[PDB]
């Protein structure tokens, strides 16, 4: 039960748009009470999405301030993020150091930690998912775009990991994070190739590798960290706390 408007640029001054998605669109907004900038995501599983939304509250996961139904069209109120997404800030930078990468995803796994205790699974984490709080470089990460998490009970190809495709749990986002490690330390993605049939191939088997040159001087204890993450078996696969644990992160 969301409330209703009549129309929402009564209650909100639109302004630019942020971003755009394959069903909906980001824009800038002003509360017109607050004066406060929010960030609104137009809709034209979306209920799964909310209901999640409303269990989180955490500092680097974008918050749900509340939701408008006005014309047929959902108006998700957001917290208003203004770095831009992970994925940019690796081009404009090639890849990361050791220890930014490993602050980055410090924050990263303190955050999915803190859905995993609350049941909830994320499933499509990636550089493009997750959004900077501000442009400076010292800006604080957030995860963001809930729209394929799944609440327990009682994807991009190259991040989603080896069981997913085999068919259609907590692991894995765990192994998305490995994915995500990987990218920011060498640059590239640990699965590329131009034949998508093979590329899903790779994936599948889970075959990947920390090849030289590029890897050369990387941390023996990065590298562990990420094949523990980029675990083929599940079961064997870490943990969020376990990849808390590990002395790359701690
Ligand atoms: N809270 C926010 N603050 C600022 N910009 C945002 C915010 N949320 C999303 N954006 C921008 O708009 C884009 C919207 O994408 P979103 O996170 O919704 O995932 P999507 O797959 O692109 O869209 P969707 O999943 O809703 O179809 C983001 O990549 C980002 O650039």
């Amino acid at each position: 039960r969301w409330k209703q408007a009549e129309d929402i640029r009564d209650i909100y001054d639109f302004r630019d748009v942020l971003g755009t998605g394959a069903f909906s669109e980001v824009i800038l907004a002003e509360d017109k009470r607050t004066q406060k900038l929010v960030a609104i995501k137009c809709i034209a599983s979306m209920e799964n999405e909310i209901a999640v939304l409303h269990k989180i509250k955490h500092p680097n996961i974008v918050a749900l301030d509340d939701i408008y139904e006005s014309g047929g069209h959902l108006y998700l109120i957001m917290q208003l993020v203004s770095g831009g997404e992970l994925f940019d800030r690796i081009v404009e930078k090639g890849f990361y150091t050791e220890r930014d990468a490993s602050r980055l995803i410090f924050q990263v796994l303190d955050a999915v930690k803190y859905l995993h205790d609350l049941g909830i699974v994320h499933r499509d984490l990636k550089p493009e998912n997750l959004l900077y709080y501000s442009l400076d470089e010292d800006s604080k990460i957030m995860i963001s775009d809930f729209g394929l998490s799944k609440m327990e009970d009682p994807g991009t190809p190259g991040y989603v990991a080896p069981e997913v495709l085999a068919q259609k749990s907590k692991a894995v986002d765990c192994w998305s994070i490995g994915v995500i490690a990987y990218i920011l330390l060498c640059g590239y993605p640990p699965f590329y190739d131009e034949n998508d049939a093979k590329l899903f191939e790779q994936i599948l088997k889970a075959e990947y590798e920390f090849d030289s040159p590029y890897w050369d001087d990387i941390s023996d204890s990065a590298k562990d960290f990420i094949r523990h993450l980029m675990e083929k078996d599940p079961e064997k696969r870490f943990t969020c706390e376990q990849a808390l644990q590990h002395p790359w992160i701690a």
